[PDB]
């Protein structure tokens, strides 16, 4: 009888020095992450849903400098996140499989899950036809 939310974590992936990653690749090494969340929610009581999506955001890369780092910003988003559900700390997750988003360049707390508020409740469970 509960009702769940959407729910966002953002993380940092950072590219090996000099390199330069594709959109495509980047997208694809945060799906990872989005996979790692869903194993992880899923052997958890389902504390995050199963439904997630990644989009990402990277910085240009420098062809000029040969150090330049590139810095990718890692989004998942959790449609049917269960608020009542006590929150995961990134301290439990942070070693778990396809989990390799860090804490943000610039930020001094860690990865966390963010509810949205202003997004409208939605049921826990998803029903293909009801």
């Amino acid at each position: 009888a509960y009702v769940c939310r959407e729910a966002s974590i953002s993380g940092e992936i950072r590219y090996p020095q000099g390199t330069c990653p594709t959109k495509t690749e980047a997208l694809n090494d945060c799906n990872k992450v989005t996979k790692g969340l869903i194993d992880f929610s899923q052997s958890h009581q389902r504390a995050w849903g199963i439904d997630m999506t990644a989009k990402v955001q990277c910085a240009p890369c420098k062809t000029t400098d040969p150090w330049d780092v590139v810095l990718c910003t890692c989004k998942i988003t959790a449609h049917r996140y269960r608020e009542f559900v006590p929150k995961i700390p990134y301290s439990s997750f942070s070693s778990a499989p396809g989990v390799i988003f860090r804490q943000e360049t610039g930020l001094d707390h860690d990865p966390e899950w963010v509810v949205n508020m202003k997004a409208r409740t939605r049921g826990c469970d998803h029903h293909h036809h009801h």
